[PDB]
RNA sequence: UGUAAAU
């Protein structure tokens, strides 16, 4: 901080005016201060004459390396930013050429500003407020090599792309869906804490939701595209991606949406089914397994359950069946238990039987029985854990009622 | 009895 703003103690003196800080030169000592950022932050959200405004976007966002200073400063990038924002709230001559200015900068240093901790809120600032069309192309200085997976595993650059996602049309980043569903960037991207969410994040927009009835039908097919790549490469390697502690929730997200019904269906056919007592028993997968069976369509839900009740050789030497292994297993319990909850659902009215006027309230009760059947021979074996309690008390609950 | 984001 300069002698000539200070007091007799070395401190900041109060009653100082913008255009003395901004007129001495001495603003970029101002701006990585904390108390001289603070009064810069408050003084800037006040009514600026236009000469004000001229000395601040020259000093704040007029020259690269200040501006890059700045962004990556605790404190400075928050000046940045709402210098950014008057900036686009100022609509005179320069208007365009300070967003191209500030987009130059920001696309030259791309993906040093993302890995940086406090550049990358910065660059999620502009992404979201500035003009689109100059918003658009921030988005094409981002790398298109191994750089662009660092982004994605990154704990900062996470949320620019997710930012990308949420705030810039399909077509601008469609090159980073073909990027993330290449094979190898793949299985890189989604195996990662932060990329996981990349992956979660990307398929949600991609999804013909509720929150994407205001798109045109030819985004809508655009999107179509984009999500028809990404769901072969996903479930080209769906096994791996569901017993992955971070992709595990990719499968999920996949399974549990009804706006994906093709994935899912696509997903339990090709990857759970002859695979279910193996997943089951699967600290990440065995989730998996869990929103098949509660989102399933009613005829392959049917063939899951036959895979359970009859899918499996029991083994040679005691006769033990698939069931026998699941109810007692540290994660198969689960998915026994969601198997009960389900049949307990539809007879009590709970769930839909009927799938397409169609009523399969025969099939439920027959599955029911089934498991009503074995916790009864098996009562005090399960008595003694929690899960086997949980599975007696529903079902004694249940036909008291009904 | 069982898992996830940075001023």
């Amino acid at each position: 901080l300069p002698t000539w703003s200070l007091d007799s103690n070395g401190e900041m003196r109060s009653r100082l005016s913008l255009s003395e800080v901004l007129d001495s030169g001495d603003l970029m000592k101002f701006a990585v201060d904390k108390t001289g950022c603070q009064f810069l932050e408050k003084a800037v959200k006040g009514s600026l004459t236009s000469y004000q405004k001229f000395q601040l976007f020259e000093q704040v966002i007029g020259r690269k390396d200040d501006f890059l200073k700045l962004s990556t400063n605790i404190f400075g990038n928050y000046l940045v930013q709402s210098v950014i924002g008057i900036s686009l709230a100022t609509n005179d001559d320069g208007y365009t050429k300070r967003q191209e200015k500030l987009k130059n900068f920001i696309s030259s240093q791309m993906t040093d500003m993302c890995l940086d901790k406090f550049a990358c809120r910065v660059i999620q600032s502009s992404l979201q407020n500035m003009d689109l069309s100059l918003a658009c192309k921030l988005v094409q200085a981002l790398p298109r090599d191994a750089r662009l997976i660092a982004i994605c595993v990154d704990q900062n650059a996470n949320h620019v792309i997710q930012k990308v996602v949420a705030v810039i049309p399909l077509k601008n980043w469609e090159f980073i869906v073909d990027f993330v569903a290449t094979p190898e960037h793949l299985r890189q991207i989604c195996s990662d804490k932060y990329g996981s969410y990349v992956v979660s994040t990307i398929i949600e927009k991609l999804t013909a939701d509720s929150m994407n009835v205001d798109l045109t039908s030819a985004a809508q097919n655009l999107r179509e595209r984009a999500l028809q790549r990404l769901m072969t490469s996903v479930t080209n390697r769906c096994q791996e991606l569901a017993t992955n502690e971070y992709a595990n929730y990719i499968i999920q997200h996949i399974v549990s949406n009804d706006d994906l019904a093709v994935y899912r269906e696509c997903i339990i056919e090709k990857c759970l089914m002859r695979n279910l007592l193996s997943l089951s028993q699967e600290k990440f997968a065995s989730h998996v397994v869990e929103k098949a069976f509660l989102h399933a369509p009613l005829e392959l839900l049917a063939e899951m359950m036959d895979e359970i009740f009859d899918g499996y050789i029991p083994h040679p030497d005691t006769g033990k069946d698939a069931l026998d292994i699941m109810m007692f297993h540290q994660f198969g319990n689960y998915v026994v238990q969601c198997m009960l909850t389900i049949c307990c659902d539809a007879v009590s009215g709970r769930r839909q039987t009927k799938e397409g006027g169609y009523d399969h309230a025969i099939s439920f009760q027959d599955w029911l029985k089934k498991l009503h059947s074995r916790v009864t021979k098996e009562r005090h074996r399960l008595s003694r854990f929690s899960s086997g309690k949980k599975m007696i008390e529903t079902l004694a609950n249940l036909r008291s009622t009904h």
